[PDB]
């Protein structure tokens, strides 16, 4: 599918150089970085979207994530479903395990306290997350199968809410450096 949605938000801190390529490619080289997400996605988040991608290059050199990303308002969550990460796996509170895709994702919530989010100023909100137990290799045409995730986070009480925002196959950094080429469809 084509995408209609170019993600590119920093806080401002050292160099994101971001590149929005043909189709759904994207690349981004990112270095002394504060927290920033990059990615190619869709307008409004479905889920019931399988997203494909294709990490032609992941190499983060400290903190990243190769993640699906997007938004619900009402209420208002920050969602994750995480293939692959640089030298910190992002955990939390433990809910269980779905398999998915050819892998078993950890299953966790968080909880973000007075920071950005999607509409701008800070406030408190939570987080679901899918973590892979392992890193998912990249260079290969990968699949999400999203409904799997909603499904699974729903049967532990994990409900997202009823206005879907941006959904798109990201690249997240915190205090880091690094290089990714993601293609996104």
């Amino acid at each position: 599918a084509s995408t209609d949605y170019w993600q590119n938000w920093t806080d401002g801190g050292g160099i994101v150089n971001a590149v929005n390529g043909s189709g759904g490619n994207y690349s981004v080289n990112w270095s002394n970085t504060g927290n920033f997400v990059v990615g190619k996605g869709w307008t409004t988040g479905s889920p019931f979207r399988t997203i494909n991608y294709n990490a032609g290059v992941w190499a983060p050199n400290g903190n990243g994530y190769l993640t699906l990303y997007g938004w619900t308002r009402s209420p208002l969550i920050e969602y994750y479903v995480v293939d692959s990460w640089g030298t910190y796996r992002p955990t939390g509170t433990y809910k269980g395990t779905v398999k998915s895709d050819g892998g078993t994702y950890d299953i966790y919530t968080t909880t973000r306290y007075n920071a950005p989010s999607i509409d701008g100023d800070r406030t408190t909100f939570t987080q679901y997350w899918s973590v892979r137990q392992s890193k998912r290799p990249t260079g290969s045409n990968a699949t999400i199968t999203f409904t799997n995730h909603v499904n699974a986070w729903k049967s532990h009480g994990m409900n997202l809410g009823s206005n879907w925002a941006y959904q798109v196959m990201a690249t997240e950094g915190y205090q880091s450096s690094g290089s990714s080429n993601v293609t996104v469809w």
